[PDB]
C-alpha cells in the first residue's frame, strides 16, 4: 500500500492496481489454485478478509479487492442514478479487473454490500462464476420488502444514508470516527469492537475519514434504494433465478435474519443454494473467522 | 431576536413539569396554537394576528421547546410522549382558567393536540390539526417509499447519542435543511428571515436537541403504543375537528388525509391548501381564513 501508517494485514501476499474501464481496482492477492475473489462491504475494506484469506490462500488463488470507491480503489464520479456505485456497475467493473488477470470464470465470496455485488455478478453474468458465495445478506429487495416499523427502526441506515446528498455527508462529516466506531461496534455478536483487530479498525477508520470515501458510501445506500432495487425487483417479478451453484452464511445475530429465514429467501433467487448459520454478528469473517474460512473452503472445494 | 407579535404579551406559566412559554394577545373565546418540529411558537406570527381579532390567543412553546423548560426524561421518553404534553399544557391552561378551549396545532403540536383530544376531550370546543396525519398511520405506511421519504421518524428515534452526535457537528445546515426541504419552494424563502433566527437559535443548543430527538423517540414507542390503542379500541375523537395540509406536504404522501382522520374523528372537516408542510407560513392568509371560520362557528 501507498499509505506508511497503516499495516499489512496479509503477511506474504502480492498486490494489483488493477485498470479498469472505471478506475483502478486496488487487491491483494495470494495462494495458488482456482481463483477466488473476496468483496468487502460496509464499513470496512479489503482487509476485512486478513482472518480468512491466509487459510483460502492455502486452497485458493485468492484475489481480495477493494470495492468501486472503496478502501484504495478509484472513485468514478457519480450521476444522478448512482450509477458507478450500483452493483450492476460494479460488479461490469470486477468481471474487467478480474480479465486484466486472465480471470474468465471464477468463484466469489461477498459479504454485505460486496455480497450484494457477488449476487447481482450472477444474476447479470452466470457465466462469469463457478460457484457464489453471500454473507451476512438477503437480496436488497428483499429488505426493502420487510420495511415497516419495526424494521425501519431497527435498521435504519438504509432510508438515512440515501437521503438526497448533502444530508448524510454533512452530517456524517462532524465526528466520522465516532459514526464508524459505533457502527462497527452496534453489529456486532457483543456490541464492542473486541471482534476486531485493532490495526483493520484503523484501516476502516482512516477510509471512513475521508469525505470522498464518505460519499461513495452514501452514493452505494442511494444505489441500494433506487437503481438496485429496481433491477433485483425486474429479477424477482420475472422469476429469474441464480442457477450458479450457491452458498448463503449469516450471523445469527446479523441484519439478514432480522425478520427473515434467510435460506428460505435465498431459495427464491437461486436454484441450487445451501446455507448455514454462524454464531457471530454482521461480521462473520472477522467474529467467526475460522467457521467461515472452513465452509468456504469445503463450499469451493467441492 | 425578533418580535413578531404585534399587541400580545410574554407569559411564563407554571407548571408541575416545568414553565411553558407563551405569547398571549386578543380577547374572546381562549385558542391554544401549538407548534411543531424544528420551530417554536413564532412560527405562528403571521396568522394568530388575525386570530386574535376574535380571540384570546395563547402561543406556547412546546414543553423542553423554544423558551419552555425542560423535564428531565426517562427512558421511556415520558415528558415527551405526546399524552405528558398533553397534561402539562392542560396545567399550565389552568393557570390562566382555561378550561374549556379552543385548540390548534402544527405538526408535533398537532399530535399533542389530537392526544389532548383523545385522552381529555372535554377541555377542548373545537381542534384543529394542521399538516398531520395520527402517528400510528404514518407507522402503518412507513413501507420501502414512505422509509425514504420520512427518514427523520427513524434516525431521530434511534437510541441516544447517535442522532445528538451527528446533529451537533453543523446544526444551523441540519435546521435549515429540515425546513427548506419541507416547503413547496425547497428553499428558506418562504420564512420571515427573523423566524428562521428563532429557529436555528433553539436549535443551536444540544440539549433543545435532545428533548427533540426524545420527542420522536416517543413517536416511535410509546405515542405510537398510545394510538394503536385507541385504534383498536374504536375510539374517535368526538369534538368538532378541522384538518388542514399542504397539497404538497408530508400528510398527503402516502395516504387521503380526510379519509384518513374520518377514521379517527366523528365530526371532522378539511382542505388541502397549496402549500409545502408549514402551512401557517407557506400559507398564512388560507390558514388563517381557514381557521377563524372554524373556529368562529
Ligand atoms: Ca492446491
Ligand atoms: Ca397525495
Ligand atoms: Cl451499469
Ligand atoms: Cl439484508
Ligand atoms: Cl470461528
Ligand atoms: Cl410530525
Amino acid at each position: 500500500g501507498h499509505m506508511p501508517d497503516l499495516a499489512d494485514l496479509f503477511p506474504g501476499f502480492g498486490s494489483e492496481w488493477i485498470n479498469t474501464s472505471s478506475g483502478r481496482i486496488f487487491a491483494r492477492v495470494g495462494g495458488d489454485g482456482p481463483p477466488l475473489l473476496l468483496l468487502h462491504g460496509f464499513p470496512q475494506t479489503h482487509v476485512m478478509w486478513h482472518r480468512v484469506a491466509p487459510k483460502l490462500a492455502e486452497r485458493f488463488k485468492v484475489i481480495v479487492a477493494d470495492l468501486p470507491g472503496y478502501g484504495w480503489s478509484d472513485m468514478p464520479e457519480s450521476d444522478e442514478q448512482h450509477t458507478p456505485y450500483t452493483k450492476r456497475a460494479m460488479a461490469k467493473q470486477l468481471i474487467e479487473a478480474m480479465e486484466q488477470l486472465g480471470h474468465v470464470h471464477f468463484a466469489l465470496a461477498g459479504h454485505d454490500r460486496g455480497a450484494r455485488v457477488s449476487y447481482r455478478l450472477a444474476l447479470d453474468s452466470p457465466g462469469r462464476l463457478s460457484k457464489l458465495a453471500v454473507l451476512d445478506i438477503l437480496p436488497t429487495y428483499e429488505y426493502w420488502q420487510r420495511m415497516n416499523r419495526a424494521y425501519a427502526l431497527k435498521i435504519y441506515h438504509w432510508s438515512f444514508l440515501a437521503q438526497p446528498a448533502p444530508l448524510p455527508e454533512n452530517l456524517l462529516g462532524g465526528d466520522p470516527d465516532f459514526y464508524v466506531k459505533a457502527k462497527l461496534a452496534s453489529w456486532t455478536r457483543a456490541g464492542d469492537l473486541s471482534a476486531f483487530d485493532p490495526r483493520a479498525v484503523e484501516h476502516y477508520r482512516i477510509a471512513f475519514a475521508d469525505p470522498m470515501r464518505r460519499h461513495v458510501m452514501c452514493e452505494d445506500y442511494r444505489a441500494g434504494a433506487y437503481a438496485d432495487f429496481e433491477h433485483d425487483k425486474i429479477d424477482v417479478e420475472a422469476g429469474n433465478k441464480i442457477p450458479v451453484p450457491m452458498l448463503a452464511l449469516w450471523g445469527a445475530s446479523g441484519i439478514a435474519q432480522s425478520a427473515a429465514t434467510p435460506l428460505d429467501v435465498w431459495r427464491k433467487w437461486a436454484s441450487d443454494v445451501q446455507g448455514a448459520p454462524i454464531e457471530s454478528g454482521n461480521f462473520l469473517p472477522e467474529e467467526a473467522p475460522d467457521q467461515t474460512a472452513e465452509a468456504l473452503v469445503r463450499f469451493f472445494s467441492a
